[PDB]
Protein backbone atom coordinates (compact mmCIF):
# COMPACT_ATOMS: atom_id res chain seq x y z
CA UNK A 1 0.00 0.00 0.00
CA UNK A 2 1.17 3.34 -1.00
CA UNK A 3 -0.46 5.00 2.84
CA UNK A 4 -0.48 2.78 5.43
CA UNK A 5 -3.30 5.49 7.04
CA UNK A 6 -5.42 8.07 5.78
CA UNK A 7 -6.88 10.60 7.69
CA UNK A 8 -9.98 12.43 5.98
CA UNK A 9 -11.45 15.28 7.72
CA UNK A 10 -14.98 16.85 6.38
CA UNK A 11 -14.97 20.29 7.33
CA UNK A 12 -19.58 20.18 7.54
CA UNK A 13 -20.85 22.59 4.96
CA UNK A 14 -17.29 24.39 3.90
CA UNK A 15 -17.96 24.91 0.57
CA UNK A 16 -16.01 27.46 -1.71
CA UNK A 17 -18.40 29.17 -4.11
CA UNK A 18 -21.55 28.49 -5.90
CA UNK A 19 -21.59 25.21 -8.22
CA UNK A 20 -22.15 25.25 -11.76
CA UNK A 21 -25.75 24.28 -11.18
CA UNK A 22 -26.85 26.11 -8.04
CA UNK A 23 -29.37 28.07 -9.78
CA UNK A 24 -31.43 24.95 -9.88
CA UNK A 25 -31.42 25.10 -6.20
CA UNK A 26 -32.08 28.62 -5.54
CA UNK A 27 -28.49 28.98 -4.47
CA UNK A 28 -26.79 31.71 -7.28
CA UNK A 29 -24.32 33.74 -5.21
CA UNK A 30 -23.83 31.49 -2.60
CA UNK A 31 -20.01 31.13 -1.18
CA UNK A 32 -19.62 29.85 2.27
CA UNK A 33 -15.93 30.48 2.76
CA UNK A 34 -15.58 33.64 0.43
CA UNK A 35 -18.93 35.42 2.57
CA UNK A 36 -17.04 34.38 5.90
CA UNK A 37 -14.08 36.19 4.79
CA UNK A 38 -15.30 39.12 3.82
CA UNK A 39 -17.29 38.85 7.38
CA UNK A 40 -14.14 38.91 9.44
CA UNK A 41 -12.23 41.48 7.62
CA UNK A 42 -9.98 38.47 6.66
CA UNK A 43 -10.27 34.86 8.28
CA UNK A 44 -7.34 33.51 9.82
CA UNK A 45 -6.29 30.19 8.72
CA UNK A 46 -2.65 30.54 8.43
CA UNK A 47 -2.36 26.29 8.29
CA UNK A 48 -4.90 25.85 5.93
CA UNK A 49 -3.39 28.67 3.20
CA UNK A 50 0.44 26.79 4.23
CA UNK A 51 -1.74 23.41 2.76
CA UNK A 52 -3.26 25.09 -0.26
CA UNK A 53 -6.53 26.95 0.52
CA UNK A 54 -5.68 29.91 -1.24
CA UNK A 55 -3.97 28.33 -4.41
CA UNK A 56 -7.73 26.59 -4.66
CA UNK A 57 -8.98 29.88 -4.55
CA UNK A 58 -8.12 33.46 -3.36
CA UNK A 59 -10.55 34.69 0.00
CA UNK A 60 -9.97 38.04 1.86
CA UNK A 61 -7.39 36.58 4.37
CA UNK A 62 -6.51 33.83 2.25
CA UNK A 63 -3.87 33.66 -0.74
CA UNK A 64 -2.29 31.32 -2.39
CA UNK A 65 1.79 29.80 -1.26
CA UNK A 66 3.97 29.54 -3.42
CA UNK A 67 4.92 25.84 -2.25
CA UNK A 68 1.74 24.17 -0.77
CA UNK A 69 2.31 21.60 1.20
CA UNK A 70 -0.03 18.99 -0.06
CA UNK A 71 -2.17 18.84 -3.60
CA UNK A 72 -5.14 21.04 -4.08
CA UNK A 73 -8.20 21.41 -5.94
CA UNK A 74 -12.05 21.38 -5.43
CA UNK A 75 -14.92 18.97 -5.99
CA UNK A 76 -18.10 18.83 -7.39
CA UNK A 77 -20.64 17.06 -6.75
CA UNK A 78 -22.69 14.90 -8.87
CA UNK A 79 -25.78 13.77 -6.87
CA UNK A 80 -28.77 15.47 -7.34
CA UNK A 81 -28.97 16.53 -3.68
CA UNK A 82 -27.06 18.61 -1.37
CA UNK A 83 -27.94 17.07 1.91
CA UNK A 84 -25.88 15.79 4.78
CA UNK A 85 -26.28 11.97 3.15
CA UNK A 86 -25.79 12.34 -0.79
CA UNK A 87 -22.61 14.32 0.39
CA UNK A 88 -21.28 11.68 2.48
CA UNK A 89 -22.19 8.46 0.42
CA UNK A 90 -20.77 10.48 -2.74
CA UNK A 91 -17.74 10.86 -1.19
CA UNK A 92 -17.45 7.03 -0.26
CA UNK A 93 -18.83 5.75 -3.88
CA UNK A 94 -22.56 6.13 -4.28
CA UNK A 95 -24.65 8.31 -6.81
CA UNK A 96 -28.00 9.38 -5.08
CA UNK A 97 -30.31 10.44 -7.58
CA UNK A 98 -32.70 10.78 -5.28
CA UNK A 99 -32.29 13.90 -2.45
CA UNK A 100 -32.87 13.65 1.25
CA UNK A 101 -35.98 16.62 1.63
CA UNK A 102 -36.15 19.20 4.38
CA UNK A 103 -38.99 20.53 5.60
CA UNK A 104 -39.42 24.03 6.73
CA UNK A 105 -43.39 24.48 5.94
CA UNK A 106 -43.33 21.24 8.28
CA UNK A 107 -44.64 17.91 6.60
CA UNK A 108 -47.00 17.18 4.07
CA UNK A 109 -51.03 16.16 5.11
CA UNK A 110 -50.53 13.02 3.34
CA UNK A 111 -47.62 11.58 5.31
CA UNK A 112 -49.19 13.22 8.64
CA UNK A 113 -52.33 11.26 7.92
CA UNK A 114 -50.93 8.35 7.50
CA UNK A 115 -49.03 8.26 10.67
CA UNK A 116 -52.51 9.04 12.35
CA UNK A 117 -54.06 6.09 10.79
CA UNK A 118 -51.59 3.55 11.54
CA UNK A 119 -50.66 4.27 15.24
CA UNK A 120 -54.16 5.59 16.57
CA UNK A 121 -52.73 9.02 17.95
CA UNK A 122 -53.48 12.58 17.18
CA UNK A 123 -50.41 14.29 15.84
CA UNK A 124 -49.28 18.12 16.74
CA UNK A 125 -46.72 20.87 16.12
CA UNK A 126 -45.52 19.58 12.63
CA UNK A 127 -42.86 22.95 12.18
CA UNK A 128 -39.08 23.60 12.79
CA UNK A 129 -38.07 24.01 16.38
CA UNK A 130 -35.44 23.08 18.51
CA UNK A 131 -36.03 20.50 21.51
CA UNK A 132 -36.74 23.40 23.98
CA UNK A 133 -38.48 25.28 22.31
CA UNK A 134 -41.17 22.85 20.84
CA UNK A 135 -41.61 21.12 24.36
CA UNK A 136 -42.24 25.00 26.41
CA UNK A 137 -45.42 25.27 23.79
CA UNK A 138 -46.53 21.56 23.38
CA UNK A 139 -45.00 19.83 26.20
CA UNK A 140 -48.35 19.84 28.56
CA UNK A 141 -50.52 19.54 26.02
CA UNK A 142 -48.29 16.21 24.57
CA UNK A 143 -49.11 14.66 28.26
CA UNK A 144 -52.61 15.16 28.60
CA UNK A 145 -53.62 14.29 25.54
CA UNK A 146 -51.31 11.61 24.08
CA UNK A 147 -50.60 13.33 21.19
CA UNK A 148 -47.36 13.02 19.47
CA UNK A 149 -45.33 16.03 18.95
CA UNK A 150 -43.90 16.31 15.32
CA UNK A 151 -41.47 18.63 14.77
CA UNK A 152 -38.11 19.20 12.43
CA UNK A 153 -35.22 20.77 12.37
CA UNK A 154 -33.27 22.61 9.31
CA UNK A 155 -31.60 19.50 8.59
CA UNK A 156 -33.36 16.55 6.83
CA UNK A 157 -35.06 14.96 9.94
CA UNK A 158 -38.68 13.92 11.32
CA UNK A 159 -38.59 13.96 15.58
CA UNK A 160 -41.46 12.43 18.09
CA UNK A 161 -41.42 13.59 21.15
CA UNK A 162 -43.48 11.95 23.94
CA UNK A 163 -43.60 12.10 27.81
CA UNK A 164 -42.07 8.69 29.00
CA UNK A 165 -44.39 8.39 31.82
CA UNK A 166 -47.42 9.10 29.08
CA UNK A 167 -46.54 7.29 26.02
CA UNK A 168 -44.14 4.39 27.24
CA UNK A 169 -40.68 4.25 25.53
CA UNK A 170 -41.31 0.83 23.72
CA UNK A 171 -44.78 2.23 22.06
CA UNK A 172 -42.65 5.51 20.93
CA UNK A 173 -39.76 3.34 19.16
CA UNK A 174 -42.76 1.59 17.54
CA UNK A 175 -44.11 4.67 16.52
CA UNK A 176 -40.67 6.04 15.29
CA UNK A 177 -39.97 2.80 13.01
CA UNK A 178 -43.80 3.33 11.33
CA UNK A 179 -42.33 6.50 10.63
CA UNK A 180 -39.27 5.17 9.27
CA UNK A 181 -41.38 3.45 6.85
CA UNK A 182 -43.41 6.01 5.79
CA UNK A 183 -40.65 8.57 5.09
CA UNK A 184 -39.16 6.13 2.75
CA UNK A 185 -40.63 7.41 -0.45
CA UNK A 186 -39.31 10.45 -2.62
CA UNK A 187 -42.52 12.70 -1.70
CA UNK A 188 -41.39 12.53 2.17
CA UNK A 189 -37.72 11.79 2.07
CA UNK A 190 -36.14 12.27 5.87
CA UNK A 191 -32.29 11.49 6.44
CA UNK A 192 -33.15 10.70 9.85
CA UNK A 193 -36.15 9.66 11.84
CA UNK A 194 -35.51 10.34 15.87
CA UNK A 195 -37.29 9.78 19.15
CA UNK A 196 -37.05 12.71 21.51
CA UNK A 197 -38.66 11.25 25.12
CA UNK A 198 -38.89 13.69 27.39
CA UNK A 199 -39.63 14.08 31.35
CA UNK A 200 -40.73 16.26 34.05
CA UNK A 201 -43.04 19.17 34.48
CA UNK A 202 -44.92 22.04 32.54
CA UNK A 203 -42.23 25.10 33.00
CA UNK A 204 -39.45 22.30 33.42
CA UNK A 205 -39.19 19.48 30.53
CA UNK A 206 -35.98 17.58 29.75
CA UNK A 207 -35.24 15.45 26.66
CA UNK A 208 -34.09 12.13 28.11
CA UNK A 209 -30.88 10.20 26.72
CA UNK A 210 -33.30 7.61 25.81
CA UNK A 211 -33.09 9.35 22.36
CA UNK A 212 -32.95 6.91 19.51
CA UNK A 213 -32.15 7.20 15.98
CA UNK A 214 -33.54 5.80 12.84
CA UNK A 215 -31.53 6.31 9.71
CA UNK A 216 -31.31 4.85 5.66
CA UNK A 217 -28.80 2.67 4.53
CA UNK A 218 -26.45 4.13 2.03
CA UNK A 219 -27.92 3.40 -1.55
CA UNK A 220 -25.09 1.19 -2.12
CA UNK A 221 -21.73 -0.52 -0.87
CA UNK A 222 -19.53 1.70 -0.07
CA UNK A 223 -15.60 1.83 -0.34
CA UNK A 224 -16.00 1.58 3.95
CA UNK A 225 -18.33 -1.49 3.32
CA UNK A 226 -14.95 -2.57 1.27
CA UNK A 227 -12.29 -1.39 3.48
CA UNK A 228 -14.39 -3.55 6.80
CA UNK A 229 -15.04 -6.57 4.07
CA UNK A 230 -10.92 -6.57 3.71
CA UNK A 231 -9.94 -6.42 7.29
CA UNK A 232 -9.24 -2.77 7.06
CA UNK A 233 -9.57 -0.43 10.08
CA UNK A 234 -12.81 2.37 9.46
CA UNK A 235 -12.51 4.67 12.36
CA UNK A 236 -15.61 6.63 12.27
CA UNK A 237 -15.42 10.48 14.04
CA UNK A 238 -18.10 12.26 15.02
CA UNK A 239 -21.66 11.85 13.08
CA UNK A 240 -19.59 9.55 10.86
CA UNK A 241 -20.82 6.06 12.09
CA UNK A 242 -24.45 7.71 11.97
CA UNK A 243 -25.00 9.26 8.93
CA UNK A 244 -23.96 5.93 7.09
CA UNK A 245 -25.80 4.00 9.32
CA UNK A 246 -22.53 2.06 10.25
CA UNK A 247 -22.01 0.50 7.62
CA UNK A 248 -18.64 -0.36 7.00
CA UNK A 249 -17.31 1.34 10.20
CA UNK A 250 -15.14 -1.13 12.89
CA UNK A 251 -15.01 1.45 15.96
CA UNK A 252 -16.98 4.74 16.35
CA UNK A 253 -15.75 7.92 18.42
CA UNK A 254 -18.51 9.89 19.56
CA UNK A 255 -17.72 13.38 19.81
CA UNK A 256 -19.23 16.75 21.59
CA UNK A 257 -17.81 19.69 19.39
CA UNK A 258 -15.01 20.56 16.99
CA UNK A 259 -12.49 20.84 19.53
CA UNK A 260 -13.34 17.34 20.78
CA UNK A 261 -13.52 15.87 16.92
CA UNK A 262 -9.88 17.03 16.50
CA UNK A 263 -9.15 15.56 19.84
CA UNK A 264 -10.44 12.24 18.49
CA UNK A 265 -8.73 12.31 15.44
CA UNK A 266 -5.45 13.16 17.47
CA UNK A 267 -6.32 9.94 19.69
CA UNK A 268 -6.18 8.07 16.23
CA UNK A 269 -2.67 9.07 15.31
CA UNK A 270 -1.80 7.86 17.74
CA UNK A 271 -3.36 4.36 17.43
CA UNK A 272 -1.37 1.27 15.69
CA UNK A 273 -3.88 1.26 12.74
CA UNK A 274 -4.33 0.16 8.93
CA UNK A 275 -6.99 1.91 7.01
CA UNK A 276 -9.24 5.10 6.79
CA UNK A 277 -9.80 7.25 9.95
CA UNK A 278 -12.97 9.44 9.14
CA UNK A 279 -13.78 12.57 10.98
CA UNK A 280 -16.66 14.89 10.45
CA UNK A 281 -16.48 18.32 11.78
CA UNK A 282 -20.41 19.23 12.38
CA UNK A 283 -20.43 22.50 14.52
CA UNK A 284 -19.67 24.51 11.80
CA UNK A 285 -23.15 23.25 9.56
CA UNK A 286 -25.06 22.62 12.49
CA UNK A 287 -24.07 25.61 15.52
CA UNK A 288 -23.43 28.46 12.66
CA UNK A 289 -24.38 27.48 9.04
CA UNK A 290 -28.02 27.00 9.86
CA UNK A 291 -28.32 29.61 12.30
CA UNK A 292 -26.94 32.04 10.14
CA UNK A 293 -24.12 33.10 12.08
CA UNK A 294 -21.09 34.15 10.07
CA UNK A 295 -19.53 35.57 12.85
CA UNK A 296 -19.52 32.37 14.83
CA UNK A 297 -18.58 30.47 11.63
CA UNK A 298 -15.50 32.21 10.92
CA UNK A 299 -14.70 32.11 14.83
CA UNK A 300 -15.08 28.51 14.62
CA UNK A 301 -12.89 28.25 11.34
CA UNK A 302 -10.12 30.02 13.39
CA UNK A 303 -10.31 27.34 16.39
CA UNK A 304 -9.80 24.50 13.45
CA UNK A 305 -7.04 26.51 11.47
CA UNK A 306 -5.03 26.48 15.10
CA UNK A 307 -5.43 22.64 15.59
CA UNK A 308 -3.67 21.76 12.47
CA UNK A 309 0.00 21.93 13.33
CA UNK A 310 0.30 19.34 15.80
CA UNK A 311 -1.78 16.95 12.83
CA UNK A 312 1.19 17.74 10.98
CA UNK A 313 3.51 16.94 13.82
CA UNK A 314 2.18 13.65 13.96
CA UNK A 315 1.39 12.42 10.63
CA UNK A 316 3.86 10.01 9.25
CA UNK A 317 5.63 9.28 5.99
CA UNK A 318 3.21 6.48 5.02
CA UNK A 319 0.31 8.47 6.18
CA UNK A 320 -2.26 10.57 4.47
CA UNK A 321 -3.83 14.08 5.03
CA UNK A 322 -7.90 14.37 3.53
CA UNK A 323 -9.56 17.84 4.18
CA UNK A 324 -12.78 18.55 2.10
CA UNK A 325 -16.28 19.21 2.59
CA UNK A 326 -19.91 17.42 1.63
CA UNK A 327 -21.65 20.77 0.55
CA UNK A 328 -21.99 24.49 1.69
CA UNK A 329 -24.37 26.44 4.36
CA UNK A 330 -23.91 29.87 3.45
CA UNK A 331 -24.23 32.05 6.78
CA UNK A 332 -25.49 34.84 4.99
CA UNK A 333 -27.69 33.49 2.73
CA UNK A 334 -31.45 33.38 2.45
CA UNK A 335 -33.34 30.68 4.44
CA UNK A 336 -32.50 27.85 6.06
CA UNK A 337 -31.13 25.32 3.84
CA UNK A 338 -27.56 23.88 2.51
CA UNK A 339 -25.61 25.71 -0.40
CA UNK A 340 -25.09 23.93 -3.66
CA UNK A 341 -21.55 24.69 -3.98
CA UNK A 342 -17.54 23.08 -4.63
CA UNK A 343 -16.12 21.41 -1.61
CA UNK A 344 -12.15 22.23 -1.15
CA UNK A 345 -9.83 19.31 -1.61
CA UNK A 346 -6.43 19.28 0.01
CA UNK A 347 -3.98 16.36 0.30
CA UNK A 348 -1.10 15.95 2.41
CA UNK A 349 1.63 13.86 3.22
CA UNK A 350 4.44 14.45 4.75
CA UNK A 351 6.16 12.30 2.19
CA UNK A 352 5.26 14.99 -0.14
CA UNK A 353 8.90 16.34 0.10
CA UNK A 354 8.68 18.42 -2.44
CA UNK A 355 5.26 20.18 -1.62
CA UNK A 356 2.17 19.35 -3.45
CA UNK A 357 0.45 20.92 -7.30
CA UNK A 358 -2.88 21.91 -8.60
CA UNK A 359 -5.22 18.75 -9.32
CA UNK A 360 -7.66 18.53 -11.91
CA UNK A 361 -10.99 19.31 -10.61
CA UNK A 362 -12.94 16.65 -9.08
CA UNK A 363 -16.11 15.67 -11.28
CA UNK A 364 -17.55 14.07 -8.62
CA UNK A 365 -16.71 13.54 -5.11
CA UNK A 366 -16.26 9.99 -5.28
CA UNK A 367 -12.92 10.69 -6.29
CA UNK A 368 -12.08 10.48 -2.93
CA UNK A 369 -13.85 6.95 -2.26
CA UNK A 370 -11.90 5.91 -5.69
CA UNK A 371 -8.38 7.54 -4.50
CA UNK A 372 -9.24 5.26 -0.64
CA UNK A 373 -9.91 2.17 -2.68
CA UNK A 374 -7.14 2.07 -5.16
CA UNK A 375 -4.72 2.50 -2.03
CA UNK A 376 -5.77 -0.39 -0.42
CA UNK A 377 -5.84 -2.72 -2.81
CA UNK A 378 -10.05 -2.91 -2.67
CA UNK A 379 -13.06 -2.88 -4.92
CA UNK A 380 -13.16 0.31 -7.00
CA UNK A 381 -16.35 2.28 -6.80
CA UNK A 382 -18.65 2.14 -9.67
CA UNK A 383 -18.57 6.03 -9.96
CA UNK A 384 -15.08 8.42 -9.09
CA UNK A 385 -11.71 8.65 -10.25
CA UNK A 386 -9.00 7.59 -8.30
CA UNK A 387 -5.86 10.87 -7.92
CA UNK A 388 -3.81 8.46 -5.66
CA UNK A 389 -1.08 8.29 -9.09
CA UNK A 390 -0.68 11.91 -9.10
CA UNK A 391 0.05 12.25 -5.55
MN1 LIG B 1 -30.37 29.07 -1.41
MN1 LIG C 1 -23.18 18.20 6.09
MN1 LIG D 1 -27.01 20.75 7.74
Amino acid sequence: NKYKRIFLVVMDSVGIGEAPDAEQFGDLGSDTIGHIAEHMNGLQMPNMVKLGLGNIREMKGISKVEKPLGYYTKMQEKSTGKDQMTGHWEIMGLYIDTPFQVFPEGFPKELLDELEEKTGRKIIGNKPASGTEILDELGQEQMETGSLIVYTSADSVLQIAAHEEVVPLDELYKICKIARELTLDEKYMVGRVIARPFVGEPGNFTRTPNRHDYALKPFGRTVMNELKDSDYDVIAIGKISDIYDGEGVTESLRTKSNMDGMDKLVDTLNMDFTGLSFLNLVDFDALFGHRRDPQGYGEALQEYDARLPEVFAKLKEDDLLLITADHGNDPIHPGTDHTREYVPLLAYSPSMKEGGQELPLRQTFADIGATVAENFGVKMPEYGTSFLNEL
